[PDB]
């Protein structure tokens, strides 16, 4: 029997126990340990409040001696979330056997909060959202677009039956 498997299985637990405030972990519906939904919620009192974002972590059979793989399934404009989903984490400071899921998702709340304009993902967003904090929020371009973005998620909340 692989390592892996009972690792995760007592993570999966621990997190489902005491979660990470705001996360929802689960497995796929098919029951793949190695592929875990991700459900996340906004926060009050910041423009992400009252929204369901869903993201992937995708394990591999030597986990924790390699690290999972994290990906936004929802659209998000961050000056470090690319595109396709991927996100800008560099402890995917680096990678170790005793890091774990907890502190991923923590590392994810993370970088939600603080963006990185220094080495962005997405470039448009990053300029976007500097030109946002030096109008110390006078500008609204880049709320625009989150808010946008949040007021979407309530078609999948409704397609999932969440639960906001
Ligand atoms: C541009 O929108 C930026 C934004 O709303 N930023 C927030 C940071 C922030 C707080 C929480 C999250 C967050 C946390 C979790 Cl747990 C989930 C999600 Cl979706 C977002 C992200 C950013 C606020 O500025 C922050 O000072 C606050 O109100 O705490």
């Amino acid at each position: 029997s692989p390592s892996s498997q009972k690792a995760l299985l007592l993570e999966l637990k621990g997190l489902q126990e005491e979660p990470v405030e705001g996360f929802r972990v689960t497995l796929v519906d098919e029951g793949d340990l190695y592929n875990w939904e991700v459900a996340i919620f906004g926060p009050p009192n910041t423009y992400y409040e009252g929204g369901y974002f869903k993201a992937r972590l995708k394990f591999p059979i030597d986990y924790p001696y390699s690290p999972p793989a994290f990906r936004f399934l929802t659209k998000m404009w961050h000056p470090n979330i690319y595109e396709t989903g991927d996100v800008c984490i560099s402890i995917l400071e680096r990678w170790n056997p005793t890091q774990n899921v907890r502190t991923i998702l923590l590392s994810v709340i993370s970088l939600l909060n603080e963006p990185n304009t220094f080495s962005p993902a997405n470039v448009d967003a990053s300029v976007m959202y500097r030109k946002w904090k030096e109008s110390k929020g006078k500008d609204r371009e880049y709320t625009d677009i989150i808010r946008k973005q949040v007021l979407g998620t309530k078609v999948d909340a409704e397609r999932d039956g969440v639960k906001v």
